[PDB]
This record gives C-alpha cells, sequence and structure tokens, in this order.
C-alpha cells in the first residue's frame, strides 16, 4: 500500500460557543517531522563532570555534573503552548475568556516516509536519495507512564511552532542516580574545598528500556498510527490577576476631612490620632491602628529566601519560589518573587533568519501582585516605640554574618497557615502547558513550571526510531558497530488538544487591559522580504479580579 | 495505488433543448495543467515603487506603487469564457439564443503526477526525471471564501483555451494594505510635486495564510479531488442589444408632406411651423417642440467624466464608465464611455507561433447604442433665444480652467434618477464569467468587468501547491533555506459549467445580424502548416432588441 | 443581532486596545469628572474581491 495517502494536515483552531458562555476550544495542530537513524544503536550511560568550572572558587553555581542514560529513541514531545496557538488564538483567548480548562489530547501519526541515502561516489561525488519501501519506523507510546517523565519545554526542544516549517523530535534520555559532593567557597577560600562525584548508589540504580516496557509498533509507508483519546483531570487555570495586597483588604479607614478642590495635591484625611482610633489589631502593646498595622484576615504571598541553593545526595539546586509581582513596574527583583527568565531560539520563537547561536529570551514578570519588595521589609523589637531606635530594628540594609551583601531578608521565610497565593500563569508561547504530578506521599501546592498539573493520570510519552536497516554484512559476534544502510524517515504529525473556556463579565465601569496590534508590536507580528519570523512572548492574565 | 486512472477527460459541450424554448447548455473542459515547486516557501510582504517614473512631472497615470503579500501557492483559475468554449459554440449560442442564464459551477482533480528531476552531472550533462511515487500535491479549496478574490482574466492568468495544449495556474497573491500620495503636475509644472509612499496602517493590515484557514487536501498518485456542485445567483444576462436613444423614443412627428418619388433627397415633411406645433416639453420658456426638445420618458446612457483620475488613501485610480455606443462606426470616444481594450497572447488567442513578447490585443466595441459623443453636447442660458449668441453657449470646444484640451464634457456628469441603463455584455473569449460582489453596504448597479456577479454566494477558489520534498539535510534551526528535491506535478483538471439558455424569435420582416464565417476570417479558425492557433474575439450581443 | 468572526490570516490583526495613552479617557477624576472619546468601529480587514 504505498500509493495512498494515511492521513490529513489540520492545523485550524475551532471555537465552539455553547449555552451559558462557555467555549470549547479545539486547537488542531499538524507538522512534518524529520528524523535520522540513531548515531548508536545501544543505551549508553554517561557521566557528565565539568569539575574544571566547579574547582575555580565560588563558582558552585555553574554545577553540571550529573549522570544519564542516552537511549536510541527520540521523543516526540509536543506539550508547549506555541505548538497549538498563534498570536491570534491566543488574543483571543486571553482578552475574553476568564478561565481555560484542559480537557483532552490525542495524536496521530500518518504518511510515514523512509529515504536510504547513496552516496553516487563520483566527482563531487553525488549523493542519491531512494525510497525504501518495505522498511519501518519504530513507534511506542507509553501509555502506562512506566518511563520516567521528561518536558521537552524544559529545554526548549518541543516541536516547533509553525505549521508551514518542518520539525525534528529530540533524542531521549534520562537522569540515573549518582551521589556528588560540592562544598561552597569565595574567592578568598582558602584550601581546595571538597568537589567530589561519588558514584551511584546500587540501591538507586534503574535501567529503563523501551523495548522492555512498552509494545513497539512498526510503520511502513501504508501504515498510520494513531493514539486512543486522552482525558485530563486538573483544576481550571485562571486568565484573571488579582492586584490586591494586604494594604488593600477589607474596609479603608474612614476620612473625616475629604479635599474641596481638585489638584493631586489635595488630600483626603482620616481625621482621628492614630492612637485615638477604634478597630482591630494584632499588636498587643501599641494602641496604634495604622494602615499598616490594623488586622487584615490573613496574607496574600509569603516571603522565601533568595538565590538560596540547598543540597542533598546529589549535589546543589536553587530553592524555588512560588510569586508574583510584589513592586513597581521597572523596580523588580527578579530573585525574590522568581521571575521566570525563558531561552530559545529559530524554532520557538527568535527571528528565523538568525545566524549566530545566542539564544533569544525573556523574563516573564506577571500581572499579579503576589510577590515582595524586600528593601521595604523590616523588623521590630516588641517594645514597639518609635521612631525606632537602630539598636531596635533590623533592616534589608543591616548586614548579616558579617557580610556586606546579605541580609535577613535573603533568609527570610513567611510562610504559614495564613498565606493566600496563586497558581503560575500560562507563558506562551514558550511555556509547557500541563505536568505530570510528583509521586510523593505528600505533594506540592504548586508546580512552577505548568499551570495543568494532571494527577491521576497523564498523556504517556510518544517514542520513535527508525528501525535498523542492516547491510549484507553483519556478526552479532564481534562489538564492530554494524554497518547499516544510511536510512532517515519523514512522517507527518498531528495532534488534537482540546479545552474549555468561559466568557467573561464586565463587573466595572472602567474599560480594561486587552491585547491589542501598536504600531510598535505590528511587524511582531508578520514575516519580512525574506520570509523570516519570530514569536514574540504575550501575558496570559491581563484583566483585573477582585480577590476579597 | 499507482497502476489506476482516476478520471475522465472530457471538454464536449452539449446542448440540451427543453420544453418552451429552453436550453440547457452544459460546458465540458479538460486540461492538463503543469506545476512546478514554489521558489519559496514562506510568504513574503513586498512593496513595489516605480518612482522613477512617477518621478517625472506628467507621468502620474504610470503610478505602479503597491505592497501585495506573496504566497507559495497557486491558484487554478478558469472564469474567462475561452475556456469554456469555442468559436463554433459560442456562434450558435449568439446567433439564436435570446438570453443566457449561469446555472452552476463543479471542477475536480484526477490523474495526479510527480516527478524528481535528477541531474545526472555527466559530460553534457545528462538529466534524469523519475517518478515519486509517495509524493503528494497539496489542494485546498476555499468554499468559505475567506480569502480575498483575485480573478486572474484581469490579467490574463486564466488556464489556458486549447483543450489539446497543456497550461499551467498563476503564483497567488494579493494585496496588502499601505498609504500612497502622488500629487498631480504638468510638464512644465515647478518644484517637486509629492509623491510619497507612507507605509501601512496598522488599522488595516489583514495577512492571510491558507494552511490557517482552509482544510488543505494531500494528493498522491491514488487519490483525486472533486469540488461539490455550487449553484449560482445572478440575473440573466441578455444576448441582444438596444439601438433607440432618447431621440428614438415614442410616437413621431405627423409628416403632412410624404414624398412623391424615390430618391434619398425626397424627405418627408412634418409641415407644421416649430412653434405652432402641439405636444409636450420640459421647457418651460419657449414654444419650440422639436425633435430635440419634445419630451421623453426618461434618458438613456448618462455622461461622467472623461480621463478623470481620483484618489483616496491607497493613491489615483481611473474613474470606471459603464456605456455602450452611442457614435458612428469609425467615430467613437474609446475614453467617453469606456470601451474595453484587452492584453494577451499565446495561451489565450494571440497566434501561438508567435515571437518576442507583445501582447495582441483589441478594444471591445459593443452594438447597444448605450454611449456619448461629447462633441454633440452643447450647454445654453435659460433665456434659449436662438441662434445662440456665443456669451450664452458653453461648448466642447471653449476651453475650461483656461486649458485648452479641456472642456465641459470633461468634467460633465449627468448621471440622475431618470437614467436607463444596461450591463456589461459577455466578450469571447478573454472576458471573466461571473464576479464576487462588494460587501459594502450599498452596493453598485453594476460590475464593469463581468456580466454576472453572484451575490448572495459564489464558489470559492481553487489553491494548488507542490508539497515539501526535503532532503536528508534539513536543520529548522538555521535561516539557510531548507534545501529540497527538485519535484514538480503534472495532475488533470476537469469543470463543468452549466448555463439555461432561451431560444430567439423573429419579430421583423427583415432578417438580422448573424455571426459567420467570411472569405476574410476563414482562417482565424483553422490551424496552419505548422499548427498554430489563435482566438479572435467576437461580439456577443448581435440582435436587436425594442427598449421601448 | 451579532455574527462572531473567524481569522484567516496568518497575521494578527488591528484590536481595539487600552494604553498608557488613553487610559485615563476610561476612569473619572479626583472630581468625578467623566467624558467618552470616540471609537472606530470596522478594525478588521476583509477581502472584498
Ligand atoms: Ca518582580
Ligand atoms: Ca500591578
Ligand atoms: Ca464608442
Ligand atoms: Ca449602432
Amino acid at each position: 500500500g504505498v500509493g495512498i495517502s494515511t492521513g490529513t494536515f489540520n492545523n485550524q483552531t475551532e471555537f465552539k460557543f455553547l449555552e451559558n458562555g462557555w467555549v470549547e476550544i479545539t486547537a488542531n495542530s499538524s507538522r512534518l517531522v524529520h528524523l535520522n537513524m540513531p548515531e548508536s544503536e545501544n543505551y549508553k550511560r554517561v557521566v557528565v563532570n565539568n569539575m574544571d568550572k566547579t574547582a575555580v572558587k565560588g563558582n558552585m553555581a555553574l554545577d553540571d555534573i550529573h549522570v544519564e542514560i542516552v537511549t536510541p529513541w527520540s521523543l516526540v514531545d509536543a506539550n508547549a503552548w506555541g505548538v497549538w496557538f498563534n498570536p491570534g488564538d491566543w488574543q483571543l483567548i486571553v482578552n475574553t475568556m476568564s478561565e481555560l480548562h484542559l480537557v483532552s489530547f490525542e495524536q496521530e501519526i500518518f504518511n510515514v516516509v523512509l529515504k536510504t541515502v547513496s552516496e553516487s561516489a563520483t566527482q563531487p561525488p553525488t549523493k542519491v536519495y531512494n525510497n525504501d519501501l518495505t522498511a519501518s519506523l519504530m513507534v511506542a507510546l507509553d501509555s502506562n507512564n512506566t518511563m520516567p517523565f521528561t518536558p521537552a519545554a524544559m529545554r526548549s526542544e518541543t516541536l516547533g511552532f509553525y505549521p508551514w516549517k518542518p520539525t525534528i523530535p529530540t533524542p531521549w534520555r534520562y537522569y540515573f542516580q549518582w551521589d556528588r559532593t560540592l562544598i561552597p567557597s569565595h574567592t578568598g577560600t582558602s584550601g581546595t574545598p571538597t568537589n567530589v562525584y561519588h558514584g551511584t548508589d546500587p540501591d538507586d540504580v534503574q535501567f529503563y528500556t523501551i523495548e522492555n516496557s512498552v509494545p513497539v509498533h512498526l510503520l511502513r509507508t501504508g501504515d498510520e498510527f494513531a493514539t486512543g483519546t486522552f482525558f485530563f483531570d486538573c483544576k481550571p487555570c485562571r486568565l484573571t490577576h488579582t492586584w490586591q495586597t494586604n494594604r488593600a483588604l477589607g474596609l479603608p479607614p474612614f476620612l473625616n476631612s475629604l479635599p474641596q478642590s481638585e489638584g493631586a495635591t489635595n488630600f483626603g484625611d482620616i481625621g482621628v490620632q492614630q492612637d485615638k482610633r477604634r478597630g482591630v489589631t494584632q499588636m498587643g502593646n501599641t494602641d496604634y491602628i495604622t494602615e499598616a498595622t490594623i488586622m487584615r484576615p490573613a496574607e496574600v504571598g509569603y516571603s522565601a529566601p533568595y538565590y538560596s541553593f540547598e543540597a542533598s545526595t546529589q549535589g546543589p539546586f536553587k530553592t524555588p519560589i512560588a510569586a508574583g509581582r510584589g513592586g513597581a513596574q521597572t523596580d523588580e527583583n527578579q530573585a525574590a518573587d522568581g521571575d521566570p527568565r525563558y531561552a530559545f531560539g529559530r524554532q520557538h520563537g527568535q527571528k528565523t533568519t538568525t545566524t549566530g547561536e545566542t539564544p533569544e529570551r525573556f523574563t516573564y514578570i506577571a500581572h499579579q501582585d503576589t510577590g515582595r519588595y524586600p528593601e521595604g521589609d523590616w523588623i521590630q523589637n516588641i517594645n514597639f516605640n518609635l521612631p525606632v531606635t537602630n539598636d531596635n530594628v533590623l533592616l534589608p540594609t543591616d548586614p548579616i554574618g558579617g557580610k556586606t551583601g546579605i541580609n535577613y531578608t535573603n533568609i527570610f521565610n513567611t510562610y504559614g497557615p495564613l498565606t493566600a497565593l496563586n497558581n503560575v500563569p500560562p507563558v506562551y508561547p514558550n511555556g509547557q502547558i500541563w505536568d505530570k504530578e510528583f509521586d510523593t506521599d505528600l505533594k506540592p501546592r504548586l508546580h512552577i513550571n505548568a499551570p495543568f498539573v494532571c494527577q491521576n493520570n497523564c498523556p504517556g510519552q510518544l517514542f520513535v526510531k527508525v528501525a535498523p536497516n542492516l547491510t549484507n554484512q553483519y556478526d552479532p559476534d564481534a562489538s564492530a558497530n554494524m554497518s547499516r544502510i544510511v536510512t532517515y524517515s519523514d512522517f507527518w504529525w498531528k495532534g488534537k488538544l482540546v479545552f474549555k473556556a468561559k466568557l467573561r463579565a464586565s463587573h466595572t465601569w472602567n474599560p480594561i487591559q486587552q491585547m491589542s496590534i501598536n504600531v510598535d508590536n505590528q511587524f511582531n507580528y508578520v514575516p519580512n522580504n525574506i520570509g523570516a519570523m519570530k514569536i514574540v512572548y504575550e501575558k496570559s492574565q491581563l484583566a483585573p479580579r477582585k480577590l476579597y
């Protein structure tokens, strides 16, 4: 069955409006995937050790040592917003929907092709491509999620974002266990710290093979493969942001004195002595009821140690932070509430005609005011007693450990039973969409990498690979490296991701932040005279929501 | 499925006679289309600016600046009379039918072929064509008319007019928005006018993609594609012409004195003093009832400014005129009532064995006397009072604006609530058949380009394209230009256009103008000793019709 | 009775939107003054032919 197609290209996003303001978004994405023969046919256990870098005192954070199993299989990952929606669709969703529901996912492989390269070793010399009709492409869909979960978006290795531009999958590899020690130090530290990779703990070894745990399918041109329809189990993702802070929760103080003339100088006045006011407070000493002192239900947001690194059996790792805005606009603390920074290129944004190999990037800065501005933090001695005396105040300025560039905010952590928090907002187009939950007894309240964490079950991973096209000479009983015909494959991938949205309703007199084409962004949405493209990142939760 | 054909060639025109003089014309047209790989795979936004020409004062009309989106898709356009009928059929329709009804349209693509060119780089060197059996031809039929409407007949780019001669489609491209200024001037104008292309208005940008708005079909040799049957909604087109003018409407004056002997000198005489006659007039002053002064119901035809150019956001454009004859035969005013001029060649008429690249052409001159002869126009002062004195007459001779070559007829416009007019007559074989209506709130009473304007709905456009035949080396992450195997395609197109005609009836004693072979046209209808062909244009509405 | 639009181009499209420039044309001031700035309606291309 060579002369018949086995599939259809479809990259349309359908918006189906239902009853009561609910829409059913059907994002169709098709892509032509190009796939090469594995450079090797065996699994390799490789160690990566860049001690040359960590050898330099004060370079701990640049540690890359790990051990990974290198498989002869490739992963077809489509878990990233850019694969399903273009700037247009996205603007539609973000400007009018109030919440998003991830419903189901299904993919299929069709119109498979396998060619053989022949070196017409004459003159230049030449190269001749031919069809190997009876050759097969191997396909394995790990439904049971036996294999380790490895999101390609984490390393900008998902399918590309352009319907009219071929793409490729990524060689699949996964972490193996290993013990590693690396002691912190600074430029002036003495002696040689302790930078040792101890190896692997036998009680943590887990060598996985696809061949042994997932049925594999062989497809020839005539064949096709389709996944079933997987249904997610995730909480809805909101498309609105909160702006309220503790300072803006509840009943404002009653102004006894109101401005009588226009002018951004004419303020209103509470009109009551800060120690002669009524209200509630959690400060049993003073009688000062102040906007920064009065009681509030709980606490929106929280403080966590910044540029903290922790260490365990495998080595050091940065301490993650779940947090939004908190601070002026061109007045951040990227570190404090962890604004994510995305590095990618060409195939996932970055102008296409770009040269060199320096990735493009951006630091996403959410609209939700749930972050913190450390410099504003301070601490006072129980006696209160203002103006506070230097001996009774710890400030983001006073040093810690005699260190000049470290202070309590750095060590600080105000997470507790009163912490109100929100989930990570979606990041177009470089963000991951869904993520598999940790199989720990107690799970995390959220994941920092994706807004959708399928709990009870997630779509399995799809592995692809060109099956061994051997030559007439092959001897198992001789390490050699099995000479095999240079074969490559081309197939089309088609996926269908279904969402369920809820149309928003206005509730204020005033208009609202809406995504829109300007005379400034204009050319970020259209190709140029050479056909170069790029996909600029966009914000998602533009639109306020009352928090309390 | 490679060894089996998927279609049939049919280029027969069937005439099926019904009851009560109605015939059902079924025009079948088949053609072998040749199609090449796109020179580029991306959409390009290109600007065209020939300021070098408009720089020369007095060359405004030669302005070509515009912006267009260049797509990697080709359009298969068959909307032009020459594609469906040969001189014979046409003579039949034009000589015996009185009116034409455009009923339905359907097309289909079959017996698809895709070959690969290989340069046997030896000696001359050689070239080798091979079949790429598993390759696909992409097909997209824009049913919803999402895409911008682009009639290829407008630029002589429809399918060719010979059943036994292969043809090709045209690269599809469409207008993009842009602001442009160009101020009129004459040879002796001083300073440098104002010739500026300002660019595009963001509020008018509309980048269209086929991939994003029309499902695409992949066909391999075994496959085939067929459109459904589309049904038009258009007014009938008449195949007769009117000759009556205001001067010949109604009851002629009664001749009291009739000629008594033969001779084109012996005239009849009304026999009553022009100021002593009875009748109606719209001239409340005089008592002169004259053949050029007596009342008439309304007005056949109208006067409009000639070689008028108007300007708006995009630049200048000639003011269109809807009008027929009006004037002697070798006594026109091509400009005044806008006789169309058609430029084309080889594939759509023009002797086939022709060399060089100067198009062939003709100015169509309709039989309907609905035009005007300006030189005959004049204007008189309210007092009437003849013979009229130079100071009370504006003539097509007196100058306007002190200009010697401009007069009121040039500025003139007599369109009003009494204007009687006819539609554009069909032009064989270079004319467009149907046209999509403007989506403006108020529409035009007619289109100057085709006699059939499908209002509520029109057949969608058919886009074709060779799908990317990549080589073993392809890297998305590198602008390059994706090296791809030189692939081309050959497929057969078959369309069916159904009309409904009405047989005419004689009502006069005298015979009537009929199309016919002469000793002069004879060789315009047959090939020569070399096999050269050409298709000479013909008139359609030869046959009078009483207007009133 | 309205009809929802459908995208048919690769490129985005002119959309009405709040800027750092129009911002205060949509909210009252410290005195309670209001104003309603005119807006355009047919922002969005349509193929004519
Ligand atoms: Ca921040
Ligand atoms: Ca804010
Ligand atoms: Ca004329
Ligand atoms: Ca005539």
